[PDB]
DNA sequence: CCGAATTCG
DNA sequence: CCGAATTCG
């Protein structure tokens, strides 16, 4: 049974409103799916202590120690842990940084990599100073392994090709999909109402990059998921989650 | 011989959305446009009491208003030196401060004069938009007609970055400050480090209020001085407005 | 009326 | 945490 399935989802536990309560409908969707790798992003040490619990059959990769932080999750017995790097951004004010990761996959290398970068539109300079340092970073990566970055962008269509585009070996997965009519937005406030205000933006926050080495890994499917209310009235975060199935 | 040839103005933002000891400051603000007797007066950020009040005191001056209602600009004019030919007022398509450009046409012992002012719009998160009336006073300035004398004096609310990343003043547009040398004591007309009217805690320096220049023919007239008022705190506890007065003296063939 | 930090909507 | 409008010192 070789396949390869992966989820990044903003869980925003800074929103202390329900939060134990939206974690455990979180981890009742992990659980659902079971991927071999998770991405999550400002996570902070209860919740924390809480997945390390439960999902005992992962590895955790924490990229902060204190605070609010992102974090890699990696299947036991399936997924074999290489290495783990953590580079902070020069430049940033939120603490922020870019978490890398490298596994093995049955035989297929892989170089996973996640971010949280810099929030608000007022400092869109800033992000842009953080994607570009990523972009490289997923290059630069090792030419014998596929890497995969999935994370929080904040970002806008506009701006992405506003710092220059990507490379012609790094292509966004869903737009490497036909740009799928139902995963168009990740931070919908018509649709969720959770950080409760009144006004209908819809913006693709989340995303996935892609750079196989040939490749031997090919990216089959992307979805949503925490697309419903839980019993508390509330929404498990304002993002949705995103799950993506892999083959080889 | 009381004024051989001499010509005196004054700018000022008297900031009357300072409601704190207002009235107090704005007699000591005519103290001071009675004591100098300037021929031209330009004032922004002005009210409707004010303008009652300065039309008590300072009633050998003919004044024009930017507005009738709200906050405003407004230009005196002292009859009898100055006789008044026209007014303008043109408001900036994409103000969203209801601000505009205040223009008169004068004429001064044979040499006709172009008078203008303005309050471009406030804060940094304007700034392009302050470009955008910048240009249009500029051009207005360009634009105005010939043989005359042209001269602009308001609150800029400008770093001397963003005049450059317009394009920089025209050949024949000059800064009275810069073309002065740009002396020291003239250096800011916003310095919250020695004035604490609005009560902030911050050193901030900015030469907001500025005279723009423009003869027409080389030039027939020639500004001779440069001076800041309102130097000192009232009586009342407060310095007459958080911005500078600018006095500036000039002279004719 | 600075300018970054609340608040409002 | 959108994005334009107060607030503090």
């Amino acid at each position: 049974g070789s396949m390869f399935s992966l989820i990044t989802w903003n869980i925003d536990g800074l929103d202390l409103n329900n939060l134990s309560e939206r974690a455990r409908g979180v981890c009742s969707y992990l659980a659902l799916y079971s991927p071999d790798v998770i991405f999550l992003q400002e996570v902070i040490p209860p919740y924390y202590s809480y997945l390390k619990k439960r999902s005992s059959n992962y590895e955790i990769i924490t990229g902060h120690e204190e605070g609010y932080f992102t974090a890699i999750m990696l299947k036991k017995s399936r997924v074999k842990l290489k290495s783990q790097e953590i580079i902070p951004f020069p430049s940033t004010k939120m603490m922020r940084n870019l978490l890398c990761v490298h596994v093995n996959v049955s035989g297929n290398e892989l170089c996973l990599m996640t971010s949280h970068l810099e929030s608000t539109r007022g400092h869109a300079a800033e992000r842009m100073n953080q994607l570009k340092m990523v972009l490289k970073k997923m290059q630069e990566a090792p030419e014998s392994a596929t890497v995969i970055f999935a994370g929080d962008t904040n970002l806008r269509d506009r701006e992405v090709t506003r710092c220059g585009g990507l490379p012609n070996n790094i292509v966004d997965v869903w737009e490497f999909l036909g740009k799928p009519k139902h995963c168009q937005y990740t931070w919908d406030t018509q649709m969720n109402s959770n950080l409760g205000i009144t006004a209908a933006c819809k913006l693709r926050f989340d995303r996935i990059f892609f750079r196989a080495a040939e490749g031997h890994i090919i990216p089959r499917s992307l979805d949503l998921l925490g697309l419903e209310k839980l019993d508390c009235g509330r929404f498990p975060s304002d993002h949705w989650g995103l799950l993506c199935n892999l083959d080889i």
